[PDB]
């Protein structure tokens, strides 16, 4: 049947299903309601940076329409909603003066969600550093971010935490490090070649270290000041795409494992075990910052659950490990990407070139975390695929590839859970077609279509699929 045997009964009791957005991608009102600019506002307003020179000034205008969108997600039988708070909408300069109008918006959103029986899962940060902090402090290159982020987090805990019980600090710090400071294609556009400056061999590691230290500091503040009264939880969201050895050779299996360690272990080994992966210590050496014993003890165990954003999988081919002049975080892995095996592609691509449709990658990732890291509580915090630009409304709505995508990926997640993986929830990226970063409005990830001329919402076939699967 079109559900393929899936329903709430096929998952654990009290398993959480939700949808996901982020502030800059859906809110709009980017320069209104008292919001200060983020590094993404500056980046997107520069000609050439985003597809079609588009930006998030208006986006889906969820700022004005949030009750429509909450009504819709309730009608589709979701239990929860993952969204982010824009740091610069609360603190336009990232520190100092509070924008009360911004505070009121998130109060209103949170209160309506609760009124409608949808649990808020709230991210503090989703790529959108206040531009003032980038300019004044140098953003995530500066260890002072720990203090700056903790003060912002403290405000959010105090202001919203009597109602919000499920927090995340960051979203995919690996992607910030990779695209912001290795390749230099996302803000602040730093890299060895880059006009803005940078060093692709050192800066990604500095940035990741500062995310880990800031996460740990924010959680320490939660636990020492707020947790007794509020009784909520705080985690982090990490991307993890699967790596499969191209062959059973020792060198191909070692390559796939190196890729896992440089991708997810970079954050998970510190968060679970209190140190960076051994292979990273061995290869990156003095370019990898060292936690002091005290810092390592603050980072270890500092995530109450691990959010995983899972989309795709790649084959990995190995090589003899060589002594090499450092060039970049990416080159440090000493692996070779491969997208076919035995003459067959690993899967077909969605609209995004990096997004190969590989449902068994979901099982791969979840099983791996279960087996390697002592089966921590995991929440799938994003999973989904995109349609291309320029389709007709009805073409967007008949999204049979996305229906197949969710049925297959959820069957694979179910397989892992039935084998004992401690997965507590699953969140579809995205509730709505939205501003997809460098792709702007040319990539459509939503289970709900948004007409970007009229701003009208129309649920796609995949939205009705969820509604059917999730009925109580
Ligand atoms: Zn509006």
């Amino acid at each position: 049947n079109w559900l393929g045997g899936l329903s709430r009964a096929a998952f654990p009791k009290r398993f959480v299903f939700g949808t996901v957005t982020s502030a800059y991608q859906v809110e709009g009102m980017a320069a209104s309601g008292g919001r200060g600019p983020s590094i993404w506002d500056a980046f997107a307003h520069t000609p050439g940076n985003v597809a079609g020179n588009q930006n998030g000034d208006v986006a889906t205008d969820q700022y004005h329409r949030y009750k429509e969108d909450v009504n819709l997600m309730k009608s589709l039988n979701f239990d929860a909603y993952r969204f982010s708070i824009s740091w610069s909408r609360i603190f336009p300069d990232g520190e100092g003066r509070v924008n009360q109008e911004g505070v009121a918006y998130y109060n209103n959103l949170i209160n309506y969600l609760l009124q409608k029986g949808i649990t808020p899962y709230v991210n503090l940060y989703h790529y959108d550093l206040p531009l003032a902090l980038e300019k004044k402090y140098g953003g995530w290159l500066n260890a002072k971010m720990a203090d700056l982020f903790t003060e912002y987090a403290d405000f959010c805990f105090k202001t919203f935490g009597n109602r919000v019980k499920h927090w995340f600090t960051f979203n995919e710090p690996r992607i910030v490090a990779l695209l912001g400071y290795d390749q230099g294609t996302n803000p602040p556009k730093r890299c060895t070649k880059c006009a803005a400056g940078g060093n692709s061999a050192t800066e990604p590691y500095i940035v990741a270290h500062n995310f880990l230290l800031s996460h740990a500091a924010a959680v320490a503040r939660y636990r020492t000041k707020y947790q007794a009264a509020q009784q909520g939880k705080v985690g982090i969201v990490l991307d993890f795409n699967w790596y499969e050895a191209l062959s059973n050779s020792t060198e191909d299996q070692a390559a796939a494992q190196r890729a896992r360690d440089f991708h997810i272990g970079w954050y998970l080994d510190p968060l679970i075990n209190g140190h960076y992966p051994q292979i990273m210590q061995d290869l990156v050496k003095d370019r990898l910052p060292k936690f002091t014993p005290e810092q390592a003890r603050l980072v270890k165990g500092s995530a109450d659950y691990i959010g995983i954003n899972q989309y795709t999988a790649s084959y990995m081919k190995g090589q003899q490990l060589m002594q090499q002049t450092p060039t970049s975080y990416s080159a440090d892995w000493q692996v070779t990407y491969v997208f076919a095996k035995n003459g067959k592609p690993i899967g077909p691509q969605a609209n995004s070139n990096w997004l190969y449709i590989v449902p068994w990658g979901m099982y791969g990732c979840v099983n791996y975390i279960k087996q390697k890291y002592g089966n921590p509580t995991v929440v799938i915090t994003s999973n989904g695929m995109d349609q291309p630009a320029n389709l007709s409304r009805d073409q967007y709505l008949r999204d049979t590839t996305r229906v197949h995508f969710y049925r297959s990926y959820l069957t694979q997640l179910k397989k892992a859970i039935d084998e004992g993986a401690n997965v507590a929830g699953y969140f579809a990226w995205s509730l709505l077609d939205n501003f997809e970063w460098l792709s702007g409005y040319t990539s459509k990830f939503g289970i709900v279509y948004v007409d970007f001329n009229t701003l009208e919402r129309h649920p796609k076939a995949s939205a009705y699929w969820f509604r059917d699967m999730l009925k109580h």
